[PDB]
């Protein structure tokens, strides 16, 4: 249903712009709250791109979300799921009947996510995405995946840390999910940014 994504990096950087943006464009700007910016973030401190797709943003942390937007459903206790690297089950299809919200760490890895968990020990139930770290938009993807096309984890087609060869390189040490053409699914831009 709902997705949050908490907030865990000051600014935003080209890299955060891009991966956010692409989250926007496929679950919708409706379906996404980005949560815990810092105390003193106003509109101006939100980039432009974001806020033109239809960022839904906010300072308040999970448990403030429902006191800023009446749209959505009472935060409640154990139907909001922590996508943890971390956890001890795998996301599967039938868990979208019993989570609503469903919250990933707003980070760029170089753990956290565990310091999100240990945040909101009462409120979150913890699954995981498989064995290897993802980026937020590819956490997101899978996850959708799951719960709204009901695919089961093992049938998800990755690549394990692509090459982006430009020229006779870099390596990115995140799992990305496969388009039917069978290249790594990346944020519109992201490409031109690692080149
Ligand atoms: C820093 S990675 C961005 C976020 O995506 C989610 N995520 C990334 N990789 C995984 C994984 N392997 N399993 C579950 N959730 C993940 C976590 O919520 C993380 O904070």
């Amino acid at each position: 249903s709902k997705y949050i994504i908490e907030h865990m990096e000051e600014g935003f950087s080209e890299w955060v712009i891009l991966e956010y943006s692409q989250i926007l464009r496929e679950v919708g700007a409706e379906n996404l709250i980005l949560s815990s910016l810092p105390e003193s973030t106003t509109e101006k401190d939100i980039p432009q791109r974001l806020l033109k797709l239809g960022l839904r943003w906010t300072t308040k942390d999970l448990k403030g979300i429902n006191e800023d937007f009446k749209d959505l459903e009472l935060l409640k206790d154990g139907r909001v799921c922590l996508l943890d690297p971390r956890a001890t089950i795998d996301l599967q299809p039938e868990d979208a009947t019993k989570f609503d919200y469903f919250v990933f760490g707003g980070i760029l890895g170089d753990d956290r996510t565990k310091e999100l968990k240990t945040a909101y020990p009462n409120l979150l139930i913890s699954r995981r995405l498989g064995d290897k770290q993802m980026t937020t938009d590819t956490a997101i993807r899978t996850t959708q995946l799951i719960i709204k096309d009901r695919i089961a984890f093992e049938d998800i087609k990755f690549i394990d840390y692509p090459e982006f060869r430009f020229n006779k390189a870099t390596e990115m040490p995140f799992r990305y999910v496969l388009d039917k053409e069978g290249k790594p699914i990346l944020p519109e831009g992201m490409l031109d940014l690692i080149k």
